[PDB]
């Protein structure tokens, strides 16, 4: 489908666009920031193509509490102008908020087991979200994004992340040296990274793509941890560092910035973020 005639800025070749930080990974992935992409013209490509976007979180026990400012918050600025599908994972189907919804977005609420463990309870997130690939996402939605519920945006989060698979900058880390980055460092884990080994620490808390890269992701992670309890060990961030182990591997095809993932509380508000888009309550 072609784009309609646009009017807006000209790129200049001779002006970078962001100077302070790196808006390219080695393997030519975006790193998205703010002042990196004009979203009229993204909102136009992904229009036309008629998008749909899930957005998969758990609420798990006592994190029911946190639904109704995320789902409210979300309705502001997540993908507005676009449909959504909002999953939401939960142990108490009663306990989620009745939140307005714009047009052409929905919601659907997925009884699920509650484990004891809070470990076990973030780690099964990735067998409950390839189970739910398998049939209902794959008809249903384009994309997938999986989020922390614990959390609110507050600033755009559109198009802008949608690619095949992204993972996204955790806050602690994006300007630390891959030494310090908190890996998995026992070889006997399947998440097990070298010190000399990684890219990036990404965030278990924002992570998504296409619905077959979501799947092949949740399915690796999911096969790597039960690997890992037949073997007796739990690697030191659960989820998370399985997951940075699949992206050391399967680059991801976007990164997105801290902008996305933030704890203003823990870590202020630095000049380098333009924006504090989806934050830690
Ligand atoms: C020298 C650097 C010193 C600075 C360290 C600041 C980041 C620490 O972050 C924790 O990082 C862990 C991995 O190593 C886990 O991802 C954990 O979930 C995360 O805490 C979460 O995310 C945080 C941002 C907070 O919201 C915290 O309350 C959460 O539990
Ligand atoms: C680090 C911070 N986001 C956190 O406390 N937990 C990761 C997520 O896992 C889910 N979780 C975890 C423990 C629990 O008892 N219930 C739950 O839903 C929530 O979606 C949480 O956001």
């Amino acid at each position: 489908v072609s784009l309609p005639r646009m009017v807006y800025p000209q790129p200049k070749v001779l002006t970078p666009c962001r100077k302070d930080v790196l808006v390219v990974t080695p393997w030519l992935a975006p790193i998205v920031w703010e002042g990196t992409f004009n979203i009229d013209i993204l909102n136009e490509q992904f229009r036309l193509q008629n998008t749909t976007i899930g957005l998969t979180v758990f609420a798990i026990k006592k994190y029911v509490a946190f639904l109704k400012l995320f789902l409210e918050t979300a309705e502001k600025h997540f993908m507005v102008g676009h449909r959504v599908h909002y999953y939401v994972f939960t142990d108490q189907p009663a306990a989620v908020p009745r939140v307005t919804l714009g047009t052409g977005r929905q919601l659907s609420v997925l009884e699920v087991r509650a484990y004891k463990r809070w470990q076990d309870v973030s780690m099964r997130r990735m067998e409950m979200i390839s189970d739910f690939c398998e049939r209902r996402f794959l008809s249903e939605v384009d994309y997938l994004v999986c989020v922390d519920v614990d959390m609110e945006f507050r600033d755009h989060v559109g198009v802008e992340i949608l690619t095949p698979l992204f993972g996204t900058l955790h806050p602690g880390f994006y300007g630390s040296s891959r030494e310090a980055f908190t890996y998995e460092r026992r070889p006997q884990s399947q998440a097990y990274i070298p010190k000399d080994e990684g890219d990036f620490y990404y965030g278990g808390a924002f992570f998504g793509g296409s619905v077959q890269e979501v799947q092949r992701l949740t399915r690796a992670c999911h096969q790597a941890m039960m690997v890992d309890q037949a073997n007796g060990i739990e690697a030191v961030w659960h989820d998370e560092s399985h997951l940075n182990k699949y992206l050391l591997r399967h680059k991801p095809t976007k990164v997105l910035s801290p902008e996305y993932l933030w704890d203003q509380q823990l870590l202020g508000w630095p000049a380098v973020l333009r924006k504090l888009r989806f934050t830690a309550v």
